[PDB]
């Protein structure tokens, strides 16, 4: 802008002024000479902890409109004592439900996070087994799930403390199909777990083998050797997909599962790392309908589908797998909504958060956002989004990128 930072929507000339990125503490990938902007990715000692604990604290009691006072000081002494003894320390329970929060509002790859406020924390750090574990992630996907009222909800299991005894979630998402390749060469399932399902059958998962065979949790607690588990199918909330109009849609036997939950991901807060805190919302129907069915890696049913339309597969320029995509997210749309199952359209959702957008900007001077993870993967220009600038930049408490826990742990 001036003096500091201005984005634009060039559909309505709302113009908005950015101050919170002076506050950002990470590193984007960008440099003054190269944009990242559409790249995938781009333990601590004692002496890295305090720092990144008093950063979060003085964040916190900021929140609170304390900031200084006993408690804030009291606290810092507090947690700088633990360090020293235990070479960690402790969140309280206040803190972790704030941290947890905000590492959903600093998202700046999730278009949902008007509900960032509306997050159920469940604090499983007393748990010690893979045992516990599974009933932990029963619970959740129970609540969360809530008989298609969809809830949001994270789990935290206990933080990392001497990079070997972390507990991890080897899935990524706590539901997900398997994927089972063949020296057929074609492969049935969803191909993204392919490998993942090769890892639970070599652990004795018996697979059904079939095309949407809701897989294993297979989870490791302290450290420990992963262990198989059979979410409850009554607690796996599934929708059938049928289409409003084209009765011959049922026909493809299409299914997707209600309730997207994230698994892989690390929680990061006054820089402890909870490697284990799988978090769940409800879905924006093009990620079932456009990458789930339609991405060439994924399930890739675009050229099954345009084939039942009587449509025109002869040159691309008939715009026929437009139109097969429109019908199949139509189709996603439809079933959720007659199961009453929650679901949102790319058209609200991305509308919400607009108004999230400025409301971020009116309050706390800015909203970090990743354009190119925002604009959905369809209809893009008809989306309010399309048109809006965005700044990103990374904000802390955050959920980061971590390894896959097979690419370390063995024993
Ligand atoms: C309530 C409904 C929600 C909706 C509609 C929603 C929507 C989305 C969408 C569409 C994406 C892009 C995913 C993709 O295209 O692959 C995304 C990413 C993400 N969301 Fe949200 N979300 C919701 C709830 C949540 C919650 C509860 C959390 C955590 C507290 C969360 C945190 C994230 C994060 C960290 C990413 C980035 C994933 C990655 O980088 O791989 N979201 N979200
Ligand atoms: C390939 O490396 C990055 C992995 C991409 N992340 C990713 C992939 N598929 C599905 C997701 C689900 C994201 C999500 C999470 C939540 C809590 C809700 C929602 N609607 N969508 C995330
Ligand atoms: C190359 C590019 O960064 C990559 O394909 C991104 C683009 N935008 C995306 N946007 C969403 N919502 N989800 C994704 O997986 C991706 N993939
Ligand atoms: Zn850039």
């Amino acid at each position: 802008c001036p003096r500091f930072l201005k984005v634009k929507n060039w559909e309505t000339d709302v113009v908005l002024t950015d101050t919170l990125h002076l506050k950002s503490t990470l590193e984007t990938g960008c440099t003054e000479h190269i944009c990242m902007g559409s790249i995938m990715l781009p333990v601590r000692t004692k002496d890295q902890l305090f720092p990144l604990a008093k950063e979060f604290l003085d964040q916190y009691y900021s929140s609170i409109k304390r900031f200084g006072s006993k408690a804030h000081m009291d606290r810092l002494e507090e947690v700088n004592k633990e360090i020293e003894s235990t070479s960690t320390y402790q969140l309280k329970d206040t803190e972790l439900i704030y941290g947890a929060k905000h590492a959903w509002r600093n998202a700046s790859r999730c278009v949902g996070r008007i509900q960032w406020s509306k997050l159920q924390v469940f604090d499983a750090r007393d748990c010690t087994t893979a045992h516990g574990m599974f009933n932990y992630i029963c619970n959740h996907v129970k609540y969360a799930t809530n008989k298609g009222n969809l809830r949001s909800a994270i789990t935290i299991f206990p933080q990392r403390t001497d990079g070997k005894h972390d507990f991890r979630v080897w899935n990524s998402q706590l539901i997900r199909y398997a994927g089972y390749k063949q020296p057929d060469g074609s492969t049935l399932g969803d191909p993204a777990n392919v490998q993942f399902t090769e890892i639970c059958i070599q652990q004795g998962w018996k697979a059904p083998r079939g095309r949407f065979d809701v897989l294993p949790l297979l989870l490791q607690a302290n450290g420990n050797d992963p262990e198989l588990f059979q979410i409850p199918p009554e607690l796996v909330l599934e929708v059938p997909i049928r289409h409003p109009k084209f009765d011959w849609f049922k026909d493809l036997g299409l299914k997707w599962y209600g309730l997207p939950a994230v698994s892989n991901m690390l929680l990061e807060i006054g820089g402890l790392e909870f490697s284990a805190c799988p978090f769940s919302g409800w879905y924006m129907g093009t990620e079932i309908g456009v990458r789930d069915y339609c991405d060439n890696s994924r399930y890739n049913i675009l050229e099954e589908v345009a084939k039942k339309m009587d449509l025109d597969m002869r040159k691309t320029s008939s715009l026929w797998k437009d139109q097969a995509l429109v019908e199949i997210n139509i189709a996603v749309l439809y079933s959720f909504q007659s199961d009453k199952v929650t679901i949102v359209d790319h058209h609200s959702a991305t509308e919400s958060f607009i108004k999230h957008m400025e409301n971020e900007y009116r309050c706390r001077g800015g909203c970090p956002a990743d354009w190119v993870w925002i604009v959905p993967p369809m209809s893009g220009s008809i989306t309010p989004v399309f048109h809006q600038e965005m700044l990103n930049y990374r904000l802390t408490p955050s959920f980061e990128y971590q390894p896959d826990p097979w690419n370390t742990h063995v024993w």
